[PDB]
């Protein structure tokens, strides 16, 4: 009605009019005497007061929309119910025109709040809310009129019903979201771990270096023993599934005993580590050998969701075919039997992905998916009812319309899941296990030519064939997020030598041997060229691995240098070293202006951040191809170089740490030491993993980048260490005391000086907090 | 003073100036055609350019102001140095005159920047940084005054240059502060006060009443274990503290281990838990259960923070009194041994102090107890030197009045702090802590009668009169607070009594007790009298909380926005009002039952029902609350009241029989706590986009939900408590002999 809403707006218009003009005098008054004391706080008295009533109008104002949104709301509301109650195609034909309009208002405005949400999580909530909506309104439309044309269907009704309760979900999904306030910010340090593995892990990462053997962390916190059992537990999810491969199997059955093994020989350590006075060497090696063993079951664990991706992302609308084919001939009973062949595939399906999900840090990523397969759980029996239908009236007009509506709805939606999971998996993981299952297929094809064996032919390369396909689509749509060249063009000319000339011929190989078996007797068949045509898929498929991870060094330790060769790196994995560098730069502009109000003459610590600063940008710049470090000997000495100043920094912290009294100030520093020793052996262990390069065809490639990828990761974690202990140590020095015990010393060793008021810096530390 | 800025400033003054010019018209236009579409959103995306023009300028403005003050703080800086430098009393006169108004600028600058400062941390930095150089830049001139009188007395050298030291430390610290960038640990940053370990528990709890998140749990359980593990970091300070009692101890542990283990039932029930609407049933149990442990461990941190003041507050100046008495002995030795006391137990003050402030909600008194814990701190070296001085000229009259001087300055503060750790402090739990410490005492005050333990009867008959003079203390001054009614005088009466009557004979009976026992056992004393005169300081502290206790304890248009809210979710509302119906419809029933309508416990539980069915009919909503302000006042109301029942439920919780009832009694009163801050939780957390700021999501139609839930469990707790209590509020009445039952209001003096 906004009898009082917009009331209420006139007259917040009006205080904004009135300061407006307190403003202009007072502004004008400061104009012609700037250098006034006096007129300028009273400019500034001004200006305030002018902003407090243009924010009460602008939030005055918001309000007045969102309430606008959630009055369309119940209009749509309404429309879809009344939609739904129609009773004949007449009253349904007024409905549906009366409510299409309504709904695009709707749709505009739940746009613009969409916008004016800060919380990113709810911004793909709306999103996916006005997209439901949107979409099924049409759906409805033409369900409850098929219910209204055949009205002893129960499966148009179960069908319809289903489109309504989905509907009415996205309506209050819509103001659910509409009504999310205020603003949120969230981690990047630590945060953000999208999947719940993924989170276990990094967090045991985390607990392994502090000591359990204190009160603190014994009687106070969950046990290590604990911790590593629910990532076992969640390890056991990926090891027992059905679409697991047995090698995969015995491989995180294996890593997570190593795992465990590794745990104890670490536990028994600390034991021996009691005194706490000099750092065990005995146990600094337990607790490497403890963060190696959690990387190695990490890595088993993604290779065993890339499997999953492998084997049950290929010809993924198999059944629906059949099971439409059993509706068509109207075949009543070979539906019901086909549609729970259909039901559990789209169950591997929704699987593997929640699987992938479980060990993907990318929070962004793993929503979408999540999303796409609640989106995939509500379609399935949609689907199967659309069949049942027609299974009924195979010659049923209607029947034959709704089928192919959910065909290529169907079709459409596995598509976004495969997708969604593609974007939270590495393509170069992909191709190196798709080259792996083809060589494998390929191998398993020609046994099955030699055993004469027709069934497994058309059922090798039914695999084949959808496998090829599969990685031609994940090259083909991976090559849209680089810049159109060089790169880009021998990566498609690979592809589509695959699919317009490979592929065909081997397809045509298959025909005519298992047309020269099926003739009884065994018909003559050329086995050279069966065996050719096969060796050139996996040839093909080797091919395209060998483009997008072509390493070359123009654009218009074998070989060369290790930071040379890192430089020459492919445009894909230069864009993933590229993002972890500027996620790593982020937390090196945060130590700067941290690192710059601080005077060292004086002071150590602050001079050892700034070295450590110094080291640790030449092992990113290194990844970058562009840093001083030549080969791997100066990347292990410059990890060692951290690792000294490291130490000499988590002597000077706990110094400092013990002259303090207040116990609360003292236990965060201390936090903060032991995360800089975990970083510290993090990246000593990260700069022993040498840059592998592999070639088939003659050109070096270097297949992955998870070794560097993860020494900036492990840089980028040591450079937020080292700002919040610089940080944390002039805490505790605030507190500090005249030490009469041990260690004695009076006047404390680092002096926490001041930098002078200076102009330049300081406009550079308020752009720093703007951006 | 930098031009740089005030040419950019002026220029930025433009922008305001256009803008403000192009918001007149475009404002002007809308008002003669409000109904306007076009010419609204036009006044609108004026308002927004005119919006960044003023924070450009303000920006800019408080950056010009942050410089100006760090030139400020380098004059004050060498001030201070060349204070000490100086070498007569001369020059020396010289500088104080002109460095003291530099002082007073820096001062003011530095308590205007203090406000603007987002982080509460940092601004607790500036106040106490400000605090020890505002103190100190005086007790430098004296100290380095003397110096230049008595040149070869090494002793107030060193006084001298600690003093400068921590003045040139509290100059940084407010540079530090000023500095203080806005986003530490992506926004965490609390702004509103008060304690760490307060503001992350009851965040925890809004994040747990407010939180369906019906699409997907992607940050649900990584969040909450982040938040869990950050209030068990604290809650470890709380217990692995030293002043903290084993039994106690054990008890935060056991809560800790509590309130994990319910976390982990609540995410089971969200693990399993894919797209689901509502799936309110069974639910709702694993977060209830999960709200009451996290007030169960808050509960345990109060009483863990209140026995802390209980035993620490005692002897407050012992340690330097002694200290004191080996100075003027001249015995350099005893000092060094008695500084390490008087400044172990110091600590062990401001360790208590900033416990207190950890789990306080009180942002202003917060600050206090951290401005002059901060004082403290500083202060103690400087009375250590005093000593030590005396000690090495015991006859220097000089160092005799220095001493005095410090000894005064050390005394008051210590006051100063304790009243501002009794004012974040609840008196209730203080009393109720003190009268168990009591009774403890007394009991092993009269077990050493019994084994003839002279030095125990001394100890524990010192830590009685001690406890027991605290406690007077504290209730004098409270009562300085209402004005003079039954109340106050009652309380003062009961007071009186136990300093002048009681306490006295206690102390004669312990004196007789002692002399006897050293002189020739046994039984030359009558130890009837000592056990009755023990009792006596049990059953006067006891009357005292008896007495302090009998008293009358004194987002717009949002309904609206409820009223056109989707049938799906408006259907979910009229079943919780519905179930909440039922619940009120038994209270109707129980409270027309009482023989009294005038006594207050139903009155208060009419009044709760009142303003508990204006809440449910906000969210239908028809209720008289026009939006989010009328409803936290309505929360806040029931709050009030919800107290006020409390006090009369645990006055009444000594009239009811078999213990059973007792417990029972109790139990629901505990209920009605929890039900009335989970019902305040839902009306604030609305209040985040009318007033700056927020941490984490919070949506109105989840609140909404949670408050008819939660207004449905407080009408079940206050029907359950009213029936517990029908027999005891009328065997009360009969036992003073009253008409009704009745409390005094008695309202704030000045």
């Amino acid at each position: 009605e906004s009898q009082f809403l917009k009331e209420e707006l006139v007259a917040a218009v009006e205080d904004v009019r009135k300061q407006g003009d307190l403003m202009k005098a007072a502004a004008g008054e400061f104009a012609d005497d700037p250098c006034s004391s006096v007129k300028r706080g009273n400019m500034v008295r001004a200006a305030r007061a002018l902003l407090s009533a243009v924010t009460r109008l602008l939030i005055l104002a918001d309000m007045a929309d969102v309430y606008k949104l959630l009055v369309q709301l119940k209009v749509v509301e309404d429309g879809i119910l009344k939609l739904r109650n129609a009773g004949n195609e007449q009253d349904l034909g007024i409905q549906y025109k009366a409510l299409k309009p309504e709904v695009d208002k709707l749709n505009i405005m739940a746009a613009k709040r969409q916008q004016e949400l800060k919380d990113v999580g709810h911004r793909d909530q709306m999103a996916a809310a006005r997209g439901i909506l949107q979409k099924n309104v049409p759906i409805l439309y033409t369900a409850s009129q098929a219910c209204l044309q055949h009205p002893d269907v129960a499966a148009y009704k179960a069908n319809r019903d289903l489109i309504y309760k989905q509907l009415q979900q996205a309506v209050t999904g819509i103001s659910n979201a509409a009504q999310a306030t205020a603003s949120d910010d969230a981690s990047q340090h630590q945060g953000g771990g999208g999947g719940e593995l993924a989170y276990a892990l990094n967090n045991f990462d985390k607990q392994i270096i502090v000591d359990p053997l204190s009160f603190s962390e014994e009687r106070f916190r969950p046990s290590l023993e604990e911790r590593l059992e629910s990532i076992i537990s969640g390890a056991a999810l990926m090891a027992d599934s059905s679409c697991t491969r047995d090698d995969r199997r015995e491989r995180i059955v294996a890593e997570c005993n190593a795992v465990r093994q590794a745990l104890q020989d670490l536990l028994s350590e600390y034991m021996g580590n009691a005194g706490r006075k000099e750092r065990s060497d005995a146990l600094n090696s337990a607790i490497d050998k403890m963060t190696k063993k959690t990387r190695d079951l990490r890595r088993q664990l993604r290779k065993a969701v890339m499997d999953h991706v492998s084997d049950s992302f290929l010809e993924t609308n198999v059944p629906l075919l059949v099971l439409i084919e059993a509706a068509k001939n109207g075949n009543e009973k070979e539906v019901k039997e086909y549609a729970q062949v259909f039901r559990e595939h789209a169950n591997k399906l929704i699987e593997v992905a929640n699987l992938a999900c479980s060990i993907s840090n990318n929070e962004e990523g793993v929503k979408l998916v999540r999303m796409s397969a609640s989106q995939l759980e509500a379609l399935c029996p949609q689907v199967i009812n659309a069949a049942l239908a027609l299974a009924a009236k195979p010659q049923s007009k209607l029947a034959q319309e709704n089928m192919d509506l959910f065909k290529e709805q169907w079709e459409k939606q596995v598509r976004v899941l495969t997708d969604a999971v593609d974007d939270i998996t590495s393509i170069d993981d992909f191709l190196a296990v798709s080259e792996n299952h083809i060589l494998e297929d390929v191998n398993k094809c020609v046994i099955a030519l030699q055993e004469k064996d027709v069934d497994g032919l058309d059922r090798t390369a039914g695999a084949i064939r959808g496998r090829a396909a599969r990685v031609i689509h994940v090259v083909t749509s991976e090559m849209d997020n680089y810049e159109p060249g060089v790169y880009t063009e021998k990566v498609l000319e690979a592809t589509k030598l695959l699919s317009n000339t490979v592929m065909p011929r081997f397809t045509e190989q298959v025909e005519a041997a298992v047309e020269a078996l099926s003739s009884d007797p065994a018909q003559p068949m050329d086995e050279n060229e069966f065996i050719d045509a096969s060796r050139l898929v996996y040839d093909g498929i080797r091919d395209i691995r060998k483009a997008v991870l072509m390493i070359r060094t123009p654009e218009e330790i074998a070989g060369q240098s290790a930071r040379a060769i890192m430089a020459q790196l492919p445009q894909e994995q230069k864009a993933k070293i590229a993002e972890q560098v500027a996620s790593f730069q982020e937390e090196k502009s945060k130590l700067d202006a941290e690192v710059s109000k601080w005077d060292d003459s004086g002071n150590d610590i602050i001079v050892l951040a700034k070295q450590m600063c110094m080291i640790m940008m030449e092992m990113t710049d290194f990844t970058r191809g562009k840093g001083p470090l030549k080969n791997t000997s100066d990347v292990i000495s410059a990890a060692k170089k951290i690792a000294e100043a490291g130490s000499r920094m988590d002597k000077l912290g706990r110094t400092i740490a013990d002259h303090c009294p207040d116990s609360a100030c003292k236990q965060d520093l201390l936090a903060y030491l032991q995360r800089i020793a975990l970083y510290c052996h993090q990246l000593n262990i990260c700069s022993k993993v040498k840059a592998e390069v592999q070639n088939l065809g003659g050109e070096l490639v270097v297949s992955g980048v998870d070794s560097a990828m993860s020494l900036i990761q492990a840089a980028k974690n040591l450079m937020n260490a080292v700002v919040q202990t610089v940080k944390a140590s002039y805490v505790a020095s605030t507190k500090y005391q005249k030490s009469q015990g041990m260690a004695s010393l009076n006047l404390p060793a680092v002096s926490w000086k001041m930098k002078a008021p200076e102009k330049k810096p300081l406009v550079k530390r308020e752009k720093q907090d703007e951006t």
